[PDB]
């Protein structure tokens, strides 16, 4: 059951930063169900040293993020990637992901978002380090694609008020849209996830007979077409409020959730 999973994103408290045991302890209740793991900053909290740290004495692989926005952010992440060559191995690393969701908010413009990747690829490459950027399906602009190795997904019917027996059906439509702007390059699925609790969102309703659901629906349709995924996400947690505080797998005091089931649906 250890390859149910691709890999799984795993969220951090910038306000109560984890230790290098706190991390072990976390990844080592996910073994049974994966061996790979996602972190969203390299900075913040020196996740990404710690994290490095953790999956190597366990035996796992991970995916390295960057978080821009600010245009501070840009020089600190660069600045802490140089640190990070220096100071570990890296052997482990299946991808770095420059940015998520830039565009989709609006942070820069397509030309200096490809240009900050073009530099990030001169550093890595020569450590064999792949890279990518992640943004929802109509936000891959050709002079970006240009730049990357592989292209990531996020994609999230339930904020598209979509019906949860057609959520995996919408997905999958989003990601062939991606592929139709991939200039023939790998695509991926950096996020997709469904709440267990918070309300709904128009006709998306949010309980955990759903998430089960829409778990399992997923990781079926993602067998069927060899897609690489990374789930949304390993556990709740409570300091983001509302319908946010319960996209988790399992708990936020690291026990399983009552309702759901980790297995695929094919
Ligand atoms: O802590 C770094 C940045 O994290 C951002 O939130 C992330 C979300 O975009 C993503 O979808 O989920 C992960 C894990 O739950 C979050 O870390 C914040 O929005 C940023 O303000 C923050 O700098
Ligand atoms: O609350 C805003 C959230 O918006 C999400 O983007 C949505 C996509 O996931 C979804 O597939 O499409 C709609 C537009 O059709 C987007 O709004 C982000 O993924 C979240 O990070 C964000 O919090």
């Amino acid at each position: 059951g250890s390859q149910t999973f691709y890999g799984i994103n795993y969220g951090v408290n910038e306000n109560s930063c984890p230790t290098v045991d706190s991390m072990k302890n976390d990844f080592n209740v996910l073994k049974p169900y994966t061996n790979r793991v996602r972190t969203f900053a390299l900075s913040v909290c020196n996740q990404a040293s710690l994290a490095l740290a953790a999956t190597q004495a366990l035996g796992m692989r991970i995916y390295l993020g960057m978080w821009i926005d600010r245009p501070d952010t840009f020089d600190n992440e660069m600045n802490a990637l140089k640190n990070i060559l220096a100071n570990n191995d890296v052997s482990n690393v299946d991808g770095l992901i420059v940015g998520s969701e830039v565009l989709y908010r609006g942070d820069t413009d397509p030309q200096s978002l490809a240009n900050y990747i073009k530099q990030v690829k001169e550093l890595v490459a020569p450590h064999g380090i792949k890279v990518a950027t992640a943004d929802v399906y109509y936000k891959f602009p050709e002079v970006v694609v240009k730049e990357l190795d592989f292209l990531m997904m996020n994609a999230f019917p339930y904020w598209e008020g979509v019906t949860i027996d057609n959520a995996a059906d919408t997905l999958m439509s989003h990601y062939d849209q991606v592929v139709g702007a991939s200039l023939g390059k790998p695509v991926k699925i950096s996020a997709t996830g469904w709440p267990s609790a918070g309300g709904n969102f128009q006709s998306s309703v949010a309980s955990v007979e759903n998430e089960n659901k829409y778990l399992h629906d997923v990781l079926c349709r993602v067998k069927q077409r060899n897609i690489d995924l990374l789930y949304f996400s390993a556990f709740d947690e409570p300091y983001r409020g509302g319908v946010e505080a319960h996209f988790g797998v399992l708990g936020s005091d690291r026990n399983t959730k009552p309702g759901i089931t980790i297995e695929a649906g094919c």
